C-alpha cells in the first residue's frame, strides 16, 4: 500500500446511522453479484493503483474516486443508510473511468458494458418495502 496513493473511501464508520433496507438487499444479492463476475469486471474490483499503473496524475485528476472493492464492503459491511448512496457510487465509479479516460479507450468500453448492465438492474430496483 504506497503512501502516494490516497487512502480509501469510508467502509467503517459507527457515528454513520446504519440500515437494512430491500434496496441495498437487491444492490449487493443482484447489481453487485451480476457486475462482480463480468469479464470486464477486474479494473473496478479495487482501488484505482496509480502508482502499479504509473499514472501519478491519476489522483491530480480524480478527486472523489470509487472502485466496485469499496462498494462491496460498504454493501457487505452494512455501511449505507439508503439505496441512493450506493447507487451514487456506482455512478461515481462509471464517471471516474470518463473523466480520466479517452473516448473508446479499452478500459471506457468495458465501463460501458458494466453500466449497460447496472441501468438494466437499477430500472428492476424493488419499490422500497
Amino acid at each position: 500500500g504506497s503512501h502516494m496513493n490516497p487512502p480509501p473511501p469510508e467502509t467503517s464508520n459507527p457515528n454513520k446511522p446504519k440500515r437494512q433496507t430491500n434496496q441495498l438487499q437487491y444492490l449487493l444479492r443482484v447489481v453487485l453479484k451480476t457486475l462482480w463476475k463480468h469479464q470486464f469486471a477486474w479494473p473496478f474490483q479495487q482501488p484505482v493503483d496509480a502508482v502499479k499503473l504509473n499514472l501519478p496524475d491519476y489522483y491530480k485528476i480524480i478527486k472523489t474516486p470509487m472502485d466496485m472493492g469499496t462498494i462491496k464492503k460498504r454493501l457487505e459491511n452494512n455501511y449505507y443508510w439508503n439505496a441512493q448512496e450506493c447507487i451514487q457510487d456506482f455512478n461515481t465509479m462509471f464517471t471516474n473511468c470518463y473523466i480520466y479516460n479517452k473516448p473508446g479507450d479499452d478500459i471506457v468500453l468495458m465501463a460501458e458494458a458494466l453500466e449497460k448492465l447496472f441501468l438494466q438492474k437499477i430500472n428492476e430496483l424493488p419499490t422500497e418495502e
